[PDB]
């Protein structure tokens, strides 16, 4: 059980860090709470309820990997002094597809539901 | 940041072009089928996930490259692991389509 | 396009999985929890929309942990060149893996508790 607390600390440290620093993460964190509430207050099925919640949760997972990747690029920024931003672009592409995915999910599921 | 990356993947990555095609295909096929929403959503978003992961694998490979590639076993490990992540995504999407359709028939 | 290449990429990927399993212990443990979970998903009498969600939620945990593992491998590569690491990137990666797990836990709960009365 010793490693699990070390890891969860890391995870929490990572999360607390994203929240202070990334404005978009604060927005997505907000989106998860609503997604939860809206999904729970609406009379829908579980398969719908999971997907309304899970699609949005995926946005967060991806903004979190993107933020990790951006953090690496920046460590190199300080030493190389090279501007190539190819990685940060690709990470942002990933986050966009994640968001689109959630939008589609929500449209399709709510459009069915209503 | 966002749009610049996708045009980059399409021009440079063949697999991304292949998955990007699969994404609209999946969408068309998903809408063409008479299924419920949970079904339709899962058909699309599974293929979409493959694309999302492929993009992250692509970012990572790009960072590996920005550092001089030289020779190192932590560079290759990264590209390989990232390469594996895309595979589980593809495997996942493949299973998904099976389960939904074997059922559908 | 060049389709001969698909086996080459598939090599790399397999190399990557073997890599994760040998080196990352957390990959082994979650993989155990995940493989167990997947198997249970196949034996449960649920609908297809339910079954897919049970499997894929858990599979994402694997997919996310694998990207974290790629990420950390890059941090380790920088570690050789530079001296001080913030740990900030590796932390975010650990966060991503957690949110993945929580999602799978939430999925499974919501789907089982709902579906089972
Ligand atoms: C129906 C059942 C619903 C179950 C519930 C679903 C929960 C969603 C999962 C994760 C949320 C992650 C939130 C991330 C918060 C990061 C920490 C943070 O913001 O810290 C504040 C900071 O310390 C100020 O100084
Ligand atoms: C009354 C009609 C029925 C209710 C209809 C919805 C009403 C509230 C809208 C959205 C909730 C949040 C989920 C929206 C899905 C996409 C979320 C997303 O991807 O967010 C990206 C992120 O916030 C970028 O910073
Ligand atoms: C119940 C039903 C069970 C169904 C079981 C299905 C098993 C076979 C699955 C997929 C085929 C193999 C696809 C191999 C693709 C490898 C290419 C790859 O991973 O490319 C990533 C690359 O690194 C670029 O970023
Ligand atoms: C349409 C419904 C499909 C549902 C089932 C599939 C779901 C995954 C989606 C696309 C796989 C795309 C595969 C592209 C080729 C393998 C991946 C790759 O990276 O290949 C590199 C190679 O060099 C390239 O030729
Ligand atoms: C009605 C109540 C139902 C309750 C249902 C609860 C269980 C949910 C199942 C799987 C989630 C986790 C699957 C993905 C793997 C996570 C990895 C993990 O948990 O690792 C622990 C670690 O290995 C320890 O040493
Ligand atoms: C029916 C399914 C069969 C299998 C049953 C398995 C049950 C596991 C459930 C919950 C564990 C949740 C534990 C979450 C611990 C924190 C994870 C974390 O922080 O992971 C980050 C780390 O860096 C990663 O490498
Ligand atoms: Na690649």
């Amino acid at each position: 059980f010793t490693r699990i607390i070390k890891a969860a600390g890391y995870s929490w440290k990572g999360l607390r860090a994203a929240w202070i620093n990334e404005a978009a993460f604060r927005q997505e964190g907000v989106a998860v709470l609503l997604a939860v509430v809206i999904a729970c207050w609406l009379d829908v099925d579980a398969c719908t309820r999971v997907l309304l919640i899970s699609s949005v949760m995926l946005v967060m997972i991806v903004e979190l990997l993107n933020s990790a990747i951006e953090a690496v690029v920046d460590r190199i920024g300080s030493e190389y002094h090279e501007l190539s931003g190819r990685a940060k672009d690709l990470g942002s592409a990933a986050v966009l597809i994640a968001i689109i995915d959630a939008v589609i999910t929500w449209c399709i599921l709510l459009w069915s539901h209503f």
